[PDB]
């Protein structure tokens, strides 16, 4: 029996589903291979109190347990598994855990219906993503078209082809494939702000995306709301955009708090790694899972009335350098460059942070290619005063033009080749 | 609701089965724009007699259609979407309501080996559109089985991390094309673990009639160790319409569609005999089918099987059009895959390809420096006595037909990332 919003009256009130589900959880932890080893020969947390004194699990512990060293339940009860890489980190469900993934994904503030037709745009190999997806679009009843992702069956031609011919009215995919999926409709001459009409709402995740990013994102598409979710391979949705357009922490379903790295101390608000204890996860449970993701949750409340706290992910700890006499981060160059105008169609930019100059490329059309570095320029002396060197590209120098136009299909291997065909298609790759 | 074996104990009782059935099918099929538009102004079929006399839906049809010109159902009922992509063209959809699904699961499931909780299935198929990593999914969660998607031509999985997989996981059932099989031992074998001895959970492969010769899918078998190779026949319209027993008989699933065999000199159709196999599914309520052909050369046999599936059972011959003329002989590649998969597992031959041209069949091999040259020899000598033809056979080492990287190298999957540190590589992007 999940809790869902509603269920609680206040703060106080929310804590209390949350303690009440504790022993459950922390006992069900140490069913696992890692906390049984962890505690031999020490006596193990039980209570709800119990609960402030319990170590971090970090992402190498999920490592160092591959494959099944997290493991809860017996393998008979398990319904699906799944890897992320980046040394594989295994995760593994059982179907009640996968109704509360469900759940958690499925609360997006457009909602979900039948009527919906819904284009799962991520990848489904071994990763949970496409599936997750997936499965909240089948527990809503919407029609699921699943796109995938790195999939040669599904390139982005085809998806722009899918959006258009089936009415696809919602999204799924990662903020830079939003833009990847508009220079790809622009390059078979349609509109992505007019084209689409069925198209009601695209769901993404947060990449760090900026609020200026999203709404650059969202007038491309003519308007429609990109409704961002904070999530990760390993624990599916924990926190969803309200209409006020934060990110509410599901803490009926997880133990929120903050870590701060220095002073080693947890807290339940304020600046630090985001820390995570899922409260309806039987077969891999975790125990404060340090997400490592650096954030900052607020307790106030939010004029959309949801009464659950908010959170802002400023990326992945240590994506902070140094040039000149100051900090340059991905997010406050992605804020300057995605408030250039969007006439200027700046969607693909890197950069390189050198310890005497920061060196950043962008791709643009050539009417407003020149003006658009120099205005980038001078936002970047008068918001970071760090010394820049910029250059404007030509289209399809980031963004190959082939990547938004190619087509290519699963074709049948073939060993017995007539005159006229090219048997080295009978060479074999995947 | 839909029936299971043991529901019916005769030939008899099975064709009832079948007959209670087609008046409804045939209400929900003419609710489609397809189906409507054919009987327009005229009188439609209502009964199960009138089915005789129904014209055959074609692969071309469905394409015409695209996307919703054979949908019975409001919107709101599906489930799924799905799609694949021929030569060129227009794709074929199909698409289903949530109850067509347990039809369609329930016929994947059908798997002489079982599918059972204890199980780790490696699904190993593509998810991009197409039914066919969907469908082995919800078999396999239908049965409780623990589902491991490997996706196929997917970027986040290659081949050395599924040999990872079924190694670390001990996987027990998998499911991919007949290539596929060969390409995970090839790259088991790269990774320095014997197929036949290091997977000992693996307890079967299934696969589908990727024109699957008896003598290929024993060796793919023998490849494993002599683990089921579990061969069944359907289409990525169609999901699984028949699976093999384990006499090594592909029975068709009968009792959740009336199946048929097309005379094209004649124009009629049979219950039984050679000729193009069609299929009229009986629960497929969101995109009805009648008499679909799938245009595949078989032959149907009512002969008892002593398996103890009380349903008839089907070879897949091939598809017209494969006639290659060779000096005065003609090659087929089924014959060729026969000849090839003769040679002894021992010259671990496993990728050929052929060229034919009028006056030679130009044949070429991967094999180790080892068996390489005895290999070629023996084949020389198979096309020499089964087939007469003039030839040319090149066996290659090891890496030319199958590169090497495609069996070891590890692709990882990565994140969008916009700023770079001074050492890093910012070609990704
Ligand atoms: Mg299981
Ligand atoms: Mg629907
Ligand atoms: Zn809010
Ligand atoms: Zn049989």
């Amino acid at each position: 029996s999940r809790p869902e919003p509603g269920d609680w009256s206040s703060p106080a009130e929310l804590a209390e589903l949350q303690r009440a589900r504790l022993p459950q959880v922390i006992a069900q932890a140490l069913r696992s291979p890692f906390y049984a080893a962890r505690y031999e020969g020490r006596t193990p947390p039980r209570t709800a109190d119990d609960f402030a004194g319990v170590e971090l699990t970090t992402k190498q512990d999920l490592r160092d347990q591959y494959p099944f060293g997290m493991l809860a339940v017996e393998r008979e009860r398990l319904a699906t598994y799944h890897e992320s890489s980046g040394d594989p980190t295994a995760s593994y469900y059982t179907q009640e855990d996968w109704t509360d993934l469900a759940e958690r994904f499925a609360r997006k503030w457009t909602g979900i219906h039948p009527s919906d037709t819904f284009l799962v745009r991520t990848p489904y190999g071994l990763v949970i993503t496409g599936h997750l997806a997936q499965a909240a679009g089948r527990l809503r009843g919407a029609t699921v078209v699943p796109g995938d992702a790195r999939s040669l069956a599904t390139p982005l031609s085809r998806m722009v082809r899918v959006l258009k011919s089936l009415d696809v009215t919602l999204t799924w995919c990662n903020p830079t494939e939003i833009t990847m999926l508009a220079a790809a409709a622009k390059a078979a001459g349609l509109r992505p702000d007019r084209d689409f009409p069925a198209l009601r709402a695209m769901f993404t995740a947060a990449e760090p995306l900026t609020e200026v990013r999203r709404r650059r994102l969202s007038e491309i598409w003519g308007g429609v709301p990109v409704v961002e979710e904070y999530g990760s391979t390993e624990t599916g949705t924990i926190a969803g955009q309200c209409p006020e357009g934060r990110m509410h922490l599901w803490a009926d379903r997880a133990v929120f708090e903050v870590y701060d790295p220095a002073t080693g101390e947890l807290s339940e608000a304020g600046r630090g790694q985001m820390v995570v204890t899922p409260l309806y996860r039987d077969a891999m449970p975790l125990l404060r899972y340090n997400l490592a993701d650096e954030v900052e949750v607020s307790t106030d409340p939010c004029p959309c009335g949801w009464l659950l706290p908010t959170v802002t992910v400023l990326g992945r700890a240590g994506t902070e350098h140094t040039v000149g006499s100051a900090t340059v981060t991905q997010q406050r160059l992605e804020e300057l460059v995605f408030s250039l105008p969007a006439a200027y169609e700046v969607m693909f930019w890197r950069a390189k942070a050198h310890p005497d100059v920061l060196h950043l490329q962008f791709e643009a059309p050539d009417a407003t290619r020149e003006q658009a570095a120099k205005e980038l320029g001078a936002a970047l002396d008068r918001e970071l005063g760090v010394p820049h060197r910029i250059e404007g590209l030509p289209l399809g120098t980031l963004v190959p033009t082939e990547a938004l136009t190619a087509r290519r299909d699963i074709l049948k291997a073939r060993y017995l080749f007539a005159e006229g065909e090219d048997w080295d298609k009978a060479i074999m790759y995947f």
